[PDB]
């Protein structure tokens, strides 16, 4: 690797990682899932009701936004949202000492993964949780491509089921 790529991995980082897989959007759009989203992955609501979207998205911005946001207000509710995602994780019994176990990159896998997921989907995978307590990263990256969530989004979930695999950023770059 040359200095150049020895100093990207300084360059990546929760922010940087969910950024890629969400994208950066200022109108509201349906996720993979036909979901109401806005910002980066920013989900307004599961309901089919555009208005139900405006509402939350007012709520959450809050000012009459007609469903259109800056980017700095895109990148305050992704700051909240990843805040969340990280205290989701720590003040669950089981997810805590799984990420505890993990490496700072594997960590920032996790995060993503509720982030995206949230907490009790995630605690949901018994088997995956377990494997990545003992470090068998291949079985984990192996169940993980079972999931509805990869299976369904595949693009929004590869780079992080690599992830959770290597513990490396190298999904991430040569975007
Ligand atoms: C499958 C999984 C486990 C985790 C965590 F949060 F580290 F426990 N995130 N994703």
């Amino acid at each position: 690797p040359t200095t150049e790529n020895l100093y990207f991995q300084g360059s990546m980082n929760i922010f940087e990682m969910l950024r890629i897989d969400e994208g950066l959007r200022l109108k509201i759009y349906k996720d993979c899932e036909g979901y109401y989203t806005i910002g980066i992955g920013h989900l307004l609501t599961k309901s089919p009701d555009l208005n139900a979207a405006k509402s939350e998205l007012d709520k959450a911005i809050g000012r009459n936004c007609n469903g259109v946001i800056t980017k700095d207000e895109a990148e305050k509710l992704f700051n909240q949202d990843v805040d969340a995602a990280v205290r989701g994780i720590l003040r669950n019994a089981k997810l805590k000492p799984v990420y505890d176990s993990l490496d700072a990159v594997r960590r920032c896998a996790a995060i993503n993964h509720v982030f995206q997921m949230g907490v009790t989907g995630v605690a949901g995978f018994t088997n995956v949780l377990r494997m990545l307590q003992q470090k068998r990263w291949d079985e984990a990256a192996v169940n993980l491509a079972k999931s509805r969530w990869y299976n369904q989004c595949p693009d929004r979930a590869k780079r992080v089921i690599t992830t959770f695999r290597t513990g490396t950023w190298d999904a991430y770059k040569n975007l």
